[PDB]
């Protein structure tokens, strides 16, 4: 059983899909998974308040619209407890686990180029051959675990957002300090606050955060939603980031000051993914940027009592969604709170930890327990943790030196048949991954029973066509405020930043035109 004719890279929402769909299709799928179960980030990211930043209606499959109509989602955005469980449900249903093998880590993927093959080793001493090699990893790894001096001479407890226990911890009695305020601590800290005798909250840098306005979700709205789901989807398929929203017609600067509270303050209610997006010029014009940037303190200041705190919750500099904007349920009035001290880290820096807590350059702090509250690695993350061995035995991460480089995303001259979903190349993380997902297993299905009907081996990004598309990705985002030294976006600015709906119709037109910018491959 060495041979299969895809082998994924993954079981979360893309992984999950891929299976499903590769396999409708007649084809024999393996998938690896390095966790227990399915999910990816659902599975592993999974400390208290862990949410989704898009609605659950759209940040659904749309595949199957069973699966549509029957699946209840609690609330508006559903919490990483809820979407695990709809994804175990996909995988329950749809029988996907027996073709994943968990606990198993994919180390190399190596071209045999003369049978167009790769093969597949892992960390658990697979070793198989797919005809198609897609990496389902997904665009969210973690980031490092903050190195800190004598972390390991700390009595209490360490819990790492990236790894909190499934049985989660008790922070009653507790005092809590958490390090690291991206949105693993802005989603995390307030439920922390509400059991913790006392949280201490160390920040280095602020992020913003929006509020989530997450609402339960009755029957009435529900039945009306999925009702209406194929013209929902539909609006996300063309929309600029997945979902059913468009920014509003005229620029941040060309519309009134009265007008531009009222349509931020609608954004703000929302989500926080889309209030980034209120202007269609937010995330092009600093100066338009401003105004968000100006709108968010101001709502900040007013919910944060002392003002001193509020200003130290205030992003310095960086414009707002430039980094993804965070989504928070009562963050930022967790500060309001008796037990709670943000700690600036600007001011005194963590020199290390000892026996007993913190040692800042300033104070010393009592803890029992230490929640590292740990960000995401780049976009390649994932991907670089993997030696994928292309043409000429020249490595995935040796093509990317220099940036990644892809046609679509989907496509790498010397990778052929290799396919990294929603990744570089790609809107990836700039929208819905869960249609993301979809589209871009969909246009590999789509690829390979197009290779299949053609008695084809193989299908490969064309060094031109990439080279035309590292260039496209690079004058899409040139305009961009995403496209800040700062921004975590960058490796060269990786995500095709022209819109979803824009990439959809671009890949499947490149699809519909036989695939112009691949080469399609024989024997
Ligand atoms: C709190 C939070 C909220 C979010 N909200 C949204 C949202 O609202 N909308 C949105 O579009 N995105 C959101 N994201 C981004 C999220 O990363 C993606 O939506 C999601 O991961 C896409 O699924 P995936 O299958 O592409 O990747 P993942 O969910 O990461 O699944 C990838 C899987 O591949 C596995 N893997 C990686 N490398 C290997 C290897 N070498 N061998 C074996 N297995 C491997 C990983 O273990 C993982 O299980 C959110 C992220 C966080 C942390």
């Amino acid at each position: 059983t060495t041979s299969y004719d895809v082998v994924v890279v993954g079981a979360g929402i893309a992984g999950l899909y891929a299976i499903h769909r590769f396999r409708s299709q007649g084809l024999t799928v393996r998938a690896f998974e390095a966790a227990s179960g399915v999910g990816g980030v659902w599975y592993w990211n999974r400390y208290p308040g862990a949410r989704c930043d898009v609605e659950s209606i759209d940040y659904s499959y749309s595949f199957s619209p069973e699966l549509e109509q029957e699946w209840n989602w609690s609330e508006k955005y559903a919490t990483q407890p809820e979407i695990l469980a709809y994804l175990e449900h996909v995988a329950d249903r749809f029988d996907l686990r027996r073709d994943i093998r968990f606990d198993t880590r994919v180390t190399s993927a190596v071209l045999d180029e003369e049978g167009l093959r790769w093969t597949v080793r892992t960390d658990r001493g697979d070793e198989v051959s797919a005809r198609f090699l897609v990496v389902a990893a997904g665009p969210l790894s973690n980031a490092n675990t903050p190195a800190f001096d004598g972390l390991d001479r700390f009595t209490g407890d360490i819990v790492h957002t990236a790894r909190w226990p499934h049985d989660g911890v008790d922070f009653t009695g507790k005092r809590v300090g958490v390090i690291g305020t991206g949105s693993s601590g802005i989603q995390s800290i307030p439920i922390i606050a509400e059991q913790a005798e006392q949280l201490f909250v160390f920040q280095r840098s602020a992020n913003y955060s929006i509020p989530a306005g997450n609402v339960p979700l009755d029957d009435a709205t529900r039945a009306e939603q999925k009702a209406n789901y194929a013209e929902r989807r539909r609006l996300s398929r063309e929309s600029g980031g997945g979902s059913p929203h468009r920014p509003h017609p005229k620029s941040a600067l060309e519309v009134s000051e009265e007008e531009r509270r009222a349509v931020y303050e609608e954004r703000w209610k929302l989500g926080g993914v889309l209030f980034s997006k209120a202007f269609p010029d937010q995330l092009t014009d600093p100066a338009a940027n401003d105004t968000a940037r100006a709108f968010w303190e101001e709502k900040i200041r007013a919910v944060v009592d002392d003002p001193a705190v509020a200003e130290l919750l205030t992003p310095k500099d960086h414009a707002i969604g430039a980094k993804r904007i965070v989504t928070d349920s009562g963050y930022y009035e967790t500060y309001n709170r008796d037990n709670v001290e943000l700690v600036d880290l600007r001011s005194t820096p963590i020199v290390g930890m000892d026996e007993t807590g913190i040692v800042t350059t300033g104070a010393h702090y009592d803890l029992d327990m230490i929640v590292l509250a740990t960000g995401f690695d780049a976009m390649t993350g994932s991907l670089d943790k993997l030696e994928i061995v292309g043409r000429g035995g020249r490595t995935l991460k040796e093509t990317w030196a220099a940036g990644p480089r892809t046609y679509l995303g989907l496509g790498i001259d010397g990778f052929p048949n290799f396919f990294n979903l929603t990744g570089p190349g790609s809107p990836s993380v700039l929208a819905n991954m869960v249609l993301h997902s979809e589209l871009h297993v969909d246009w590999v299905a789509d690829a390979i029973a197009y290779l299949d009907a053609r008695g084809a081996a193989g299908i490969e990004g064309t060094p031109e066509a990439v080279a035309d598309w590292v260039e496209e990705c690079r004058n899409r985002a040139e305009a961009s405020l995403l496209n800040s030294a700062n921004s975590w976006y960058l490796g060269v600015f990786m995500p095709f930043l022209g819109g979803f709906g824009v990439y959809r119709e671009i890949i499947t037109e490149v699809a519909e035109s036989g695939y112009k910018g691949f080469a399609i491959l024989e024997g």
